[PDB]
């Protein structure tokens, strides 16, 4: 009594295991991309799925309310403190003399486009402060895989290094990818690196025994604050582009308390303390974030009446929002067209 909605084909997978465990007590329906399990949703032909905070943006505007938030630190949940996932931060050299106020034409380290901490929120941030949503040509060069091949925000990506070099791949082939490569990119080409809070720690006092990685510390890299001033690499709370909600499982409002105490209940079952996790651990999936991320540790109950935007909080919500504004979806369209905003 609960369709929850599965993208790609190992989600489906897992999707089918919990649906056995579960004794048909969780249906499973596929899709291609996580956007279409929105409009599933809304056709009621689909319950519920975990959204990530842009994704969470576009299904309130739909219509869909955050339920449910996965916690990422003690196994043990519902105690009404939204918890927080991390911190997107902007990192620069300690020995360069750039900031938030001299960016435009400087060369950027992204994760990846379309991701929360590496592009949404320094994209999103850059069109509010500015009004352009030209961010192809804000930067002179940075590496920004899944970007168009030819294009400013890939010239400075590599590749594999390989026979097909694969330059500006959004895949660990793309050696500037990920968290660990926008600041490898900034060590050995980028001017900033937009990351998360732990990246610099993680990587550096020799924790990375990669090459270019050995003998960096923590002192040689400072966060850039919206000010214009910078900040230790351990402020990041005083100084961060915004702090991270975890995602969230949405659903139709009319099946809000019907859908929680049915996770509730599989979560008795298969959490981290389930009864059953022998058979199937709800968030395990061999670090592959399948349904969940396998960093969960419990679903928090929402307060009831929560919308998207209280979820979200405001600064988040206004640097997606904002984001947003610029080249929106089909999807986000059709739903601001279907009210009055
Ligand atoms: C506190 C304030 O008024 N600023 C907001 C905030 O979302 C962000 O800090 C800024 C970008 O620098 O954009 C403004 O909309």
């Amino acid at each position: 009594r609960i369709q929850w909605c599965a993208v790609g084909k190992d989600e489906k997978s897992k999707c089918d295991r919990w649906s056995v465990v579960s004794n048909g007590d969780v249906e499973c329906t596929v899709v291609d991309e996580t956007k279409d399990c929105i409009i599933k949703i809304m056709k009621g032909e689909a319950d519920a799925v975990a959204l990530d905070g842009g994704l969470v943006y576009t299904a309130g505007v739909c219509g869909l309310v955050p339920v449910m938030a996965e916690r990422y630190d003690d196994e043990s949940c519902s105690k009404d403190e939204r918890p927080a996932s991390y911190f997107a931060v902007a990192v620069a050299r300690k020995d360069s003399n750039v900031n938030w106020n001299n960016l435009k034409g400087k060369k950027s380290c992204h994760t990846a486009v379309g991701r929360t901490a590496g592009w949404v929120i320094p994209m999103g941030l850059i069109h509010n402060r500015t009004g352009t949503c030209n961010f192809d040509e804000y930067f002179s060069e940075g590496c920004a895989p899944g970007s168009p091949p030819n294009s400013r925000l890939c010239q400075l990506c590599q590749g594999s290094g390989g026979i097909p070099p694969e330059k500006c791949v959004a895949s660990s082939h793309e050696k500037y990818f990920g968290y660990t490569g926008a600041l490898r990119c900034l060590v050995e080409k980028g001017d900033v690196a937009f990351i998360q809070h732990s990246t610099v720690e993680e990587n550096t006092g020799g924790k990375n025994k990669a090459d270019w990685a050995k003998n960096l510390q923590m002192d040689d890299f400072e966060l850039l604050c919206t000010d214009g001033r910078r900040a230790n690499v351990m402020d990041y709370r005083e100084c961060n582009l915004a702090e991270v909600p975890t995602h969230a499982v949405v659903v139709r409002p009319e099946k809000a308390n019907k859908i929680r105490d049915l996770l509730e209940r599989q979560e008795k079952r298969f959490g981290v303390n389930g009864s059953e996790k022998s058979k199937f651990m709800m968030f395990e999936s061999q670090n592959k974030d399948l349904l969940f991320k396998d960093l969960t540790k419990c679903l928090f109950k929402v307060r009831e009446g929560t919308t998207y935007k209280e979820f979200l909080g405001d600064k988040f919500y206004t640097v997606i929002s904002s984001l947003k504004t610029c080249n929106p979806s089909d999807i986000l369209q059709m739903c601001s067209f279907l009210e009055g905003k």
